């Protein structure tokens, strides 16, 4: 598309807005960009040239402007927005930016939870291929840096935000991994608005990877001739297990032992299936595809093994920030010993509720902390402590630990009670993992 001589404004000076700047740039457009923050962080990296606007949002300039572009992280319901919007003033976000101008193949990932992982195991599969592949879209890599004439497939993490600015996305495929209540600020009609921002994501897409276990993610009319599906006991990509093994089953057959894998958890398997249907629908070899599974190491923090000695698991899931997370964790979970179960910190007004049908069975000891500790022990008091501190309660539980014990921080809450980060969290954790269970 064509930009020159127009009126653009930005919305955001975070790295999404700073690409859109580079972006117009880069085409010999000089946009205006406003933040509300008063010293956003990108503030020192923006160009002379670029008229800024920090503090709050600049009306005028909005209903100035030829192309309004919104970062993913101001809703369109905004008053200010929704006025631009009635003036007929075209929103757009980096995405449909980014659509307009993609000139290879794109897989498109959007869901509740697990979109990182999956959209990293994809472009491992396509690296295993030999693909010049660009994975981005998170915040940490916004899709516009992508863009390049040398790009063979684009793999993208799009959030529901992104996906309610997006027109122009024509995936090769495209998934719902899962619909989870969550972001519920932006969605005030409830799940079926929220979900209906991620359902944009199959609009002209050719191939639908779709959730058997997970009704909310098949497309808006229905399950269609598109439609492919990945599930734990059925669907096209699906989990068998027998005689004390799992394997990965594809149309009826078995492509792979999971013991071959270097993930964890039914969760991470089912990210492996639906990965692997996204693969296959944009056309990347079988072959090298499963030869990824086998290498993919995980991402940090997401149900990560990082340590096992003497018979115990010792399982960072700090970025397990929220209630879906931890049900996903807990959902199948395998464990021949007893589940020490680390939950806390700031659950953000989380209904825990559905935590406790998992946490039944003579083999679960919670272990409870941070902001909310008193609320998570309550899901079953009788076989919970609580702690203040992480450290405190790994200290509890590291001398009842015993050969087949799994230890469990899937915290279901924020760490900003305690932590920097959700990071800095798993890497304490990880820490005294290996001082309490190292020897
Ligand atoms: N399919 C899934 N369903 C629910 N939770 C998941 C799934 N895949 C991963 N998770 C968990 O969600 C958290 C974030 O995983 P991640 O892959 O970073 O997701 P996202 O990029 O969507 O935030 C981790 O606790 C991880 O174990
Ligand atoms: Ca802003
Ligand atoms: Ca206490
Ligand atoms: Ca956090
Ligand atoms: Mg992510
Ligand atoms: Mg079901
Ligand atoms: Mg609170």
């Amino acid at each position: 598309a064509d930009y020159q001589g127009k009126n653009v404004v930005i919305i955001g000076l975070g790295l999404t807005g700073l690409s859109c700047v580079d972006f117009f740039l880069a085409r010999g457009v000089t946009p205006r960009v406003m933040d509300t923050r008063m010293t956003p962080p990108g503030l020192d990296k923006l160009p002379e040239a670029v008229e800024r606007h920090t503090g709050s949002l600049n009306d005028e300039w909005l209903m100035a402007a030829d192309l309004i572009v919104a970062s993913p992280g101001i809703a369109l319901a905004h008053p200010s927005l929704s006025a631009a919007a009635d003036a007929g003033i075209e929103i757009v976000g980096d995405i449909e930016l980014f659509c307009r101008e993609a000139q290879a193949p794109i897989v498109a990932i959007t869901g509740s939870n697990g979109k990182s992982t999956v959209t990293t195991l994809v472009g491992e599969m396509a690296k295993a291929a030999g693909v010049n592949v660009g994975v981005g879209g998170n915040i940490g890599l916004p899709a516009l840096m992508l863009l390049d004439d040398e790009c063979e497939l684009y793999v993208l993490e799009l959030s529901s935000f992104q996906l309610e600015t997006t027109s122009s996305l024509q995936a090769v495929a495209a998934t719902i991994l899962n619909v989870t209540e969550d972001h519920m600020d932006r969605y005030p009609f409830g799940l079926q608005q929220y979900r209906a921002a991620k359902l944009r994501i199959y609009e002209n897409a050719k191939v639908c990877v779709v959730n058997a276990d997970d009704a909310l993610t098949m497309p808006i009319r229905g399950a269609d001739e598109r439609c492919v599906s990945f599930g734990v006991n059925m669907g096209d990509y699906h989990l068998n297990h027998q005689q004390g093994e799992t394997w990965l089953r594809v149309k009826g057959e078995k492509v792979l032992n999971v013991k071959e894998m270097k993930l964890s958890g039914q969760h991470n398997y089912t990210n492996a299936l639906a990965a692997l249907a996204l693969a296959d629908a944009a056309g990347l070899p079988r072959a090298s595809s499963l030869k990824a599974l086998t290498t993919f190491t995980g991402l940090p923090h997401r149900f990560e093994v990082v340590l096992e000695h003497n018979g115990v698991r010792w399982i960072n899931d700090s970025k397990a920030t929220n209630v879906g997370s931890t049900e996903a964790a807990l959902n199948g979970l395998h464990v021949d010993g007893t589940l020490h179960l680390l939950l806390g910190g700031d659950g953000k007004s989380a209904d825990f509720s559905p935590l406790a049908r998992y946490l039944n069975g003579d083999n679960v000891r919670l272990y409870c902390f941070g902001r909310d500790g008193a609320q998570l022990a309550a899901l079953r008091p009788e076989v919970a402590e609580q702690t203040e501190t992480m450290e405190q309660a790994m200290r509890l539980l590291a001398p009842r630990v015993q050969p087949g014990d799994m230890v469990l921080l899937s915290p279901a809450c924020a760490s900003l009670d305690q932590f920097k980060n959700f990071e800095q969290r798993g890497n304490e954790f990880a820490r005294l993992a290996k001082e309490l269970g190292g020897h």
